[PDB]
C-alpha cells in the first residue's frame, strides 16, 4: 500500500539513488537545490526517485491514485486529479527515463509540487 512520501523519505530516496545510479557531484548539488537539467542523467534520477515514491512503474507509467495522494496531500484532490490525467501520457519514446520526466516537467508546470503543508483546524 500507498504511504505520502515526506521530506525525509524524499532525502534517503535521493541518497539511495545518487548512490545506485553514480550520479556526479555536481548534480548532487543541483538535486539538493531542487533543480534538475533536462538530461538522461537527471531524467534517470527522477526515474529513480519515483520509482521508491510508489509514483511511476518503468512498465505501466504514471501510478495516478499514488500521485493523487502525494500531489493533493495539500490541495483539493478532484483538482488535482483531472491535472494529473492531463499529464499522464503514453511511453511514447520506448524510454522510462524520458517518460517519467515528461510527467515529472508537466505536473511542475501545473504547479503541482511534491511536497506542500495541509493546514488542519483543530
Amino acid at each position: 500500500d500507498f504511504t505520502v512520501s515526506t521530506t525525509e523519505d524524499l532525502q534517503r530516496f535521493r541518497n539511495e539513488c545518487v548512490s545506485s545510479l553514480s550520479v556526479p557531484a555536481d548534480y548532487v548539488e543541483k538535486f539538493k537545490k531542487w533543480e534538475f537539467p533536462e538530461d538522461d542523467t537527471t531524467m534517470c534520477y527522477i526515474k529513480c526517485v519515483f520509482n521508491k515514491m510508489q509514483l511511476f512503474d518503468d512498465t505501466e507509467g504514471p501510478l495516478v491514485d499514488n500521485l493523487v495522494l502525494q500531489l493533493a496531500h495539500g490541495r483539493d484532490g478532484e483538482e488535482v486529479r483531472t491535472e494529473v490525467m492531463k499529464c499522464v501520457d503514453k511511453n511514447t519514446d520506448n524510454n522510462a527515463c524520458h517518460w517519467a520526466f515528461r510527467g515529472f516537467k508537466c505536473f511542475q508546470k501545473n504547479n503541482l509540487s511534491l511536497i506542500k503543508a495541509s493546514i488542519k483546524k483543530d
